[PDB]
């Protein structure tokens, strides 16, 4: 499938919802290694990070739609 | 108003996908801070933290399910 436009939107509506309350997380679609990329910084201000390939991490949203269906809605 | 549960549910089963992808996040709903705990390793071993008071860690949760919706079928 087409992985990139999806995961560049969900991750510009995760950032949103990141700054919204002030927590420095940060989401973003990476071309090159073909993926979604979660990335805080440590205690020394350097960037640990996160992939999650384009694959698994749409099917990991889905998974947790419908947890957090069943749970909050 | 009763946070506690269902941050709970939420991080056991976050925790069960992080681990199903082989990626390294930790969730826990905290009594002491009173809401969500998510965790990372750096380099060292040691965790990085951040922290997501109970009502706006629903809220996010809340409204992830919606954009998820959307974004995908």
């Amino acid at each position: 499938d087409q992985y990139k436009p999806k995961l560049e939107l969900l991750s510009e509506r995760l950032n949103e919802e990141m700054k919204r309350i002030g927590t420095d997380i940060n989401f973003s679609y990476n071309d090159t290694i073909k993926g979604l990329v979660v990335s805080v910084k440590d205690a020394n201000g350097d960037k640990v990070i996160r992939e999650i390939p384009s694959k698994e991490a749409v099917e990991l949203m889905q998974r947790m739609r419908d947890v957090i269906g069943i749970i909050f809605d």
